[PDB]
């Protein structure tokens, strides 16, 4: 399940498609917890493409439901990211994810 709660500004029309490589300043957050991940720290804006299952499933669908310049607010279910397994030492088992996501892409 992907829930979008948009911080508005942008265009609302340029949507990501297959074969396109997009650029995201992501920012993680644990529910009732602290940060666990940031692209704001490293200043390297995480260039990735669409459709290769590179990212987790919850972040994947929320990337397509945005447009250029927009700023969404994801909410990922446990079964789409890590929930039974848990990423070792960083994401606990049965975790619910929050993501500050800005889509400033190309192509």
């Amino acid at each position: 399940g992907v829930e979008i709660e948009t911080i508005s500004p942008g265009d609302g029309r340029t949507f990501p498609k297959k074969g396109q490589t997009c650029v995201v300043h992501y920012t993680g957050m644990l529910q009732n917890g602290k940060k666990f991940d940031s692209s704001r720290d490293r200043n390297k804006p995480f260039k990735f493409r669409i459709g290769k299952q590179e990212v987790i499933k919850g972040f994947e669908e929320g990337a397509a439901q945005m447009s250029l310049g927009q700023r969404a607010k994801l909410t990922c279910t446990p079964d789409v990211a890590y929930g039974a397994t848990g990423h070792p030492g960083v994401i606990p088992p049965n975790a619910t994810l929050i993501f500050d996501v800005e889509l400033l892409n190309l192509e």
